[PDB]
């Protein structure tokens, strides 16, 4: 009647490859509160901000504890993951066994086998099984559960809620193309009829690459070189001038020369949102594009936007659903590593960190 | 009679000590249009933008033409400057003669001992005879009058029209502390009850500097060593945090580190305007303050907020008059050059560019 549990750990802020550990611990089903759940894991994965997390460089962490049975304070890892309910005490009526599930709060810890949480600790998903009964096309997967909850909706509420560009003539553009953020938006610009032009960096099977961004939603495609290149301004302006709108959105998650490229090439009166700094660089803007320009550049932080705005959550929430079950979005792809016991948990996570060069990385059980 | 005038002019773009000569030109005061009025130059001052204006750099230019009497296209040279009325057309009743003006447009050309003008071209001060017949206990100074339209405008515009600082608790911080614009700045902040930092460059008196800036209105003065100290941070801290109010305003004409360091002492949600680039680096911000703080970036261009409001031009240039006449805002002091007729015209503006790094340099008449 007892559960046993695997938790990825740390007790101090460092490289993953150095700090983090597994340990077990228990969980009681047949002494529930009740307003308490029991769920287990179905996937989660490894994003950017998990891991400056645990190097301490991200300001928002979860508190240590001795809650898994450590005699040290140790806190948990990753924010974000699908889980399916095994059990539910005696006043819990807003979940029941199968339901799928995603942490309603940051810090939650994603990376272990189950939790012990409150029914208000979650978010109730529809589960394959409740799509198909609605009569809707399709039924979630895991890799689309367990990513729901970050990536896209920093992709809709960048593109929604802070510039109204006209459906089908105005244009934004975006650093990172090939990212999985950049990837839900080319998706959103294309279903919301925005267009857009994404920049990458150049490789030898560019061509394919190109290929995929446009099926995916972008416009136009460039490289790093045409960005820096005054050249090549002039062919961009001219994509604009033929569409009758104006570049008036600039995404950026790089830094450096980059965030300087993409903001030039906005009309007057342009908005730029960082939102990452893959290159380490800050960002550089000549001091000609804010006064004679009246260019603008300022920050997004999906975790501090939606902290009291439950409400702007679960509507943008409830449209990335929707665009799942039509068949209309589709994910980023994950590299999916299954747990099976042969191999310890904090390990997995550890070359997942280690391979996110090869691409987003997702840890099953 | 015929008067004989003088004006500083270039035919084509350049640095000043190359292009600009002195040409001379005609005025008929027998015949004036009915809405003509013809004044004479009292005072004009060597401004940054007026350098950018004749090197081709500055995207607002008056048109080059042979009115002055040159066999090629000329312009004139000069933004603002302090002029007295000599004779007005017989349907003019807003200037009589000895009245001290304004010009009301940008691209006037203020280079030159006299003009010829529309009525409409000019605004209307009040001078010394009038303040003393109006019973007033101050009248403008030729200093005053002369750059009153741009500096003291922008010190007051950046600081009420993005931000809304409470009185007795909030800051700003400015660097370019020693400047024009910044010494006004730190006037209106104390007569509106902002508190407020001055970044400064250390000098080998600064502690009269610091005296002087304090008694024009600075709470505190640092240099920018301070502004880039580790070390340092926490006492500036202290300041706003024992104050009860936040630091919500930047204020920007340095660029590179400088900027910077004023960014990062911020409370969350802080703006910073760019109004200058003395020292030609770009604006450079780290990706941590846009995200994680909400840091916004903008710019302010006086040139361009005031094109088509005309009434929120003519009360904020009605405030700095009253305050003059009320003895409450002092000027920042000029170094002055009288133009006698025995050095060409030209000349004296070439050595007022020149010698700018001593301080606002004004040729008078
Ligand atoms: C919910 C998810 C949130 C996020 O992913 S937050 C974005 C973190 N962005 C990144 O690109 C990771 C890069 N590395 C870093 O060190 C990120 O913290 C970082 C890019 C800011 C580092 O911040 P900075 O180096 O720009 O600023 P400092 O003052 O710390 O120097
Ligand atoms: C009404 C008055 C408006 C002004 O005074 S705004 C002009 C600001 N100019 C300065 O601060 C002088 C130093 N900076 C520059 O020269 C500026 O114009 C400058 C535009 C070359 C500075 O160069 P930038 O950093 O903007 O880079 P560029 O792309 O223009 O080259
Ligand atoms: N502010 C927020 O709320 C928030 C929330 C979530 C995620 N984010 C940020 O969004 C960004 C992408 O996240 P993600 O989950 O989509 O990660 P991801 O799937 O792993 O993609 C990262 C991409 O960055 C590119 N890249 C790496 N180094 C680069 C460099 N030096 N220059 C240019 N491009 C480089 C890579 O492109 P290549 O194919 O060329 O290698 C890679 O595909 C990150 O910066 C992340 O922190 C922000
Ligand atoms: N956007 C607008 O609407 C607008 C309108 C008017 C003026 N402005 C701008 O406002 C700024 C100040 O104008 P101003 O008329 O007051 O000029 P100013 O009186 O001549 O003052 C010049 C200032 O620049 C500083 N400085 C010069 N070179 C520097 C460097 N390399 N590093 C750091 N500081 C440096 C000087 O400091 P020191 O004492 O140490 O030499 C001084 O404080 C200018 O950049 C001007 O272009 C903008
Ligand atoms: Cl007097």
């Amino acid at each position: 009647h007892m559960i046993t549990a695997q938790a990825v750990l740390y007790t101090q802020h460092g490289e993953p490859k150095d700090v983090l550990f597994t340990q077990s611990f228990e969980i009681d089903d047949d002494n529930l509160a009740p307003n308490e759940v029991i769920v287990k894991t179905l996937g989660s994965p490894v994003n950017p901000s998990d891991i400056n997390q645990i190097q301490g460089v991200y300001p928002s962490k979860p508190a240590k504890t001795t809650g898994f049975g450590t005699t040290e304070p140790a806190a948990p890892c990753g924010n974000e993951g699908l889980f399916e309910v095994i059990k539910v005490g005696s006043n819990v009526s807003s979940l029941e066994a199968g339901d799928w599930v995603i942490p309603s709060h940051v810090n939650f810890g994603t990376w272990r086998t189950h939790a012990l949480g409150n029914d208000d600790d979650f978010i109730k998903l529809p589960n394959p099984a409740q799509s198909k009964a609605n009569g809707k096309p399709n039924g979630l997967t895991i890799n689309q559960g367990a990513t729901i909850s970050v990536n896209p909706l920093v992709a809709y509420l960048m593109l929604t809620h802070y510039v109204k560009l006209t459906p089908g003539k105005d244009w934004f553009i975006q650093n990172g193309g090939t990212s999985a953020v950049g990837k839900y938006a080319s998706q959103i610009g294309k279903l919301l009829n925005f267009n857009s032009i994404s920049v990458i960096r150049d490789r030898p099977n560019l061509d394919e690459v190109v290929a995929s961004l446009k099926e995916l939603g972008a416009t136009q495609v460039i490289t790093e070189d045409q960005n820096n290149s005054r050249e090549f301004g002039p062919t961009i302006k001219e994509w604009i001038k033929q569409s009758g709108g104006e570049a008036k959105l600039a995404l950026n998650c790089v830094g450096g020369k980059s965030s300087t490229g993409i903001a030039r090439k906005l009309n007057n009166n342009g908005l730029m949102l960082t939102y990452g700094g893959m290159s380490f660089q800050p960002v550089t803007i000549p001091t000609s594009l804010y006064i004679f320009k009246n260019f603008t550049s300022a920050g997004f932080w999906v975790t501090e936007l939606l902290k009291n705005n439950k409400e702007l959550k679960t509507s943008t929430l409830n449209q990335i659903i929707a665009w799942y079950e039509e068949g209309k979005l589709t994910d980023a792809k994950s590299i999916e590593t299954l747990y099976d016991g042969t191999k310890p948990l904090h390990e997995l996570y550890q070359d997942g960190v280690a391979n996110s060069k090869d691409g987003k990385q997702l840890i099953t059980y």
